[PDB]
C-alpha cells in the first residue's frame, strides 16, 4: 500500500516522518481520504434541523482540534450516534460528515476482521486506533453498531475495544461515529459511550408497529384488551427510543398496581413479607400505552 | 460481629444458611439495618418534587425486586446520584431512602478502607459487593463521590471498582447511591454510571458565584468586559451542572468567532491550512453568558 501512503504524506507533510508497523499496514487499505468521499451535506435533504448540532459535535472538533485541546470548557464527544428508521441514509450521512470536516474515514467491518484474523483480531483492533491517531483527524465509523461484537472470545474483544475507546478521550482529533436502525438493541455499554445522538428521521406508522412488536415480544399482553395497531397509529413523532420509553411507562403503570396490592396485603396482615402469593405483574393493556403517551415530552 | 449476624439472620430466615469469608466479616460491622436508621421522608421537607421519581428509581426496585427481574421492560438503575448545593441534606436523604425501602445501608469510607489495608484494599472492595449481594436488598452509599478514588495504585482500584459496579447490573436488589456537592467535579467515568440524578435543591446566588469561579478558574476572562457578580445574580434556577452548560455555551460563542475568522483566512488564501497564525480563542465576555442563558431549558 505504498501508493496510499504517498497521498496521505503529501496532504500533511509531517506524516512522512511517521512509521507504521506490520498490523497497521494491512489496515492502511481500509482508509478513505476526504477527497475520495463523493457526498456532501447538499446531496442530503432534511439535515436542516441537525446542521447546527452536527457542527458543534463533529465538524468543529475535527477542523478545529487546537481549540478543544486548549479550552477546558470545550470537549469533543467520545462518540456520536446517528440513528433513524431503515432508509434514513445513516451511512451516507457519516461519509458526508467525514468530507465536510476534512477528516479521514475508516469503516470497521468486524466480521471482515474476525473472519481474516480470528484470535489475532484484537491486534488489528489495536493497530486501528493507533493508525487513526496517526492519520488524525480520523473518523472511526461503526455501522450497524447494534450487532457490533454480537461467545467467550467475543467478550474479550469488547473489553479490549472499550479500553481503546476510553483511551482516545484525550484526543480531539479521533472520533467514533456509530450508526444504527435498531437503537433499542444497542448494547448498554455502547450507549454509555455515545453521549451525542442525532435523530436522522422519524419512523412511519408501519415502522413504529414493528418497533413495538420487538419491544413487547417477551411481555405478557392482554388477550382481549390490547391493540398494537391503534398504539402504532397514534405514536407519530415517536422515535425508536421514544417507543421504548412508552413501553417502560406502560409496564410501570401495571407494576404500580402490583406494589399497591402487595402493600395492601402486607399492611392488612394478609401475607408474610417474603410470602410468595397470588401476586403476578398483570398483562399490559391498551390503556397503559394511551395513558402514558406524554412520556415523549420528558 | 456475631451479634450483628444474629439480627440479620432473624430478619430473613434464609440468611442463616449463608457463610461469610474472612474479608466479609470485617465489613459486617459497617452495615446499618433499616431499623437502625432513624430518619424518614417526613423528617425531610422539600422532597415533594422528588418523591415520585425516588420511588420509581430507588424505592420500588428495592421493595419489589421480583418485578424488575421478571419484567424485560423494567430495569433498576445501575446507580443513583443525589446532588445539590452545600447544606441540602444529601446524606440524610440517602439514609431516608434506605429506611423507606427496607434495605440495608453500607457507607463506604474509602480513606478508612485505604488507611487500614493499603494494597489489600481491593479485596475489601470486592468483599463488600459480595456482602451487599448476600444482604440484599442493600444500598451501597458513596458520599462525596467527587473525591472517591482521587497515584498509580488508586487507578487500579478504579478499574476494579468499575468492574464490580458493572457486575451488579443483573441485580435489582443491590443499588449504588452517590452523593455530592460538586457535581461538575465528578469523574466522567462515574457520571456514565449514574443515569438517574436527583436535584435536591438549588444553589443560591453566593453558591452560584463560587461554582462559576471554579468553572472559569483556568479560562481566560476579559479584563474590562467581564462581570462575575452580574452573571451569578441572573442565574437563579441554575444548578451546578446548568452553570457548567452556561460556561460551555459561552466558550462555544467565542470558538465560533475563532473558526469563522480561521475559515475567512484560509478561504481568502491568506494562510496555510496547517499554518499557525494569529488565531487564539478570545477571552470570554459578559455577553457570552448573557446571550447563552437559555441553555438551562435544553
Amino acid at each position: 500500500a505504498s501508493l496510499q501512503w504517498e497521498k496521505l504524506v503529501k496532504r500533511s507533510p509531517a506524516l512522512a516522518e511517521v512509521t507504521l508497523d506490520a498490523y497497521e499496514r494491512t489496515i492502511l487499505s481500509s482508509i478513505v481520504t476526504p477527497d475520495e468521499i463523493n457526498i456532501t451535506f447538499q446531496d442530503i435533504g432534511g439535515l436542516d434541523p441537525l446542521i447546527s448540532d452536527l457542527h458543534e459535535s463533529v465538524i468543529y472538533p475535527l477542523m478545529m482540534p487546537e481549540v478543544y485541546s486548549n479550552s477546558p470548557l470545550l470537549q469533543a464527544p467520545s462518540g456520536v450516534l446517528l440513528y433513524g428508521p431503515p432508509g434514513c441514509g445513516k451511512t451516507m450521512l457519516a461519509k458526508a460528515l467525514a468530507k465536510e470536516s476534512g477528516a479521514n474515514f475508516i469503516s470497521i467491518r468486524m466480521s471482515s476482521i474476525m473472519d481474516k484474523w480470528y484470535g489475532e483480531s484484537n491486534k488489528i483492533v489495536d493497530a486501528m486506533f493507533s493508525l487513526a491517531n496517526k492519520l488524525q483527524p480520523c473518523i472511526i465509523f461503526i455501522d450497524e453498531i447494534d450487532s457490533f461484537l454480537r461467545h467467550e472470545v467475543t467478550a474479550t474483544l469488547k473489553a479490549e475495544f472499550m479500553t481503546l475507546w476510553d483511551g482516545l478521550l484525550n484526543n480531539g482529533r479521533v472520533m467514533i461515529i456509530g450508526a444504527t436502525n435498531r437503537i433499542n438493541d444497542i448494547d448498554d455499554a455502547f450507549l454509555r459511550r455515545l453521549p451525542k445522538r442525532f435523530l436522522v428521521s422519524l419512523p412511519g406508522s408501519d415502522q413504529r408497529y414493528k418497533i413495538l412488536s420487538v419491544l413487547l415480544k417477551d411481555t405478557k399482553l392482554d388477550e382481549d384488551e390490547f391493540d398494537l395497531q391503534l398504539i402504532a397509529d397514534n405514536t407519530k413523532g415517536f422515535s425508536g427510543s421514544d417507543l421504548k420509553e412508552l413501553c417502560r411507562e406502560a409496564a410501570l403503570d401495571a407494576a404500580k398496581e402490583y406494589i399497591k396490592q402487595k402493600r395492601q396485603l402486607i399492611d392488612s396482615g394478609t401475607i408474610d413479607v417474603n410470602d410468595t402469593s397470588s401476586l403476578k405483574i398483570r398483562p399490559l393493556k391498551t390503556k397503559d400505552f394511551t395513558s402514558g403517551l406524554e412520556v415523549l415530552f420528558q
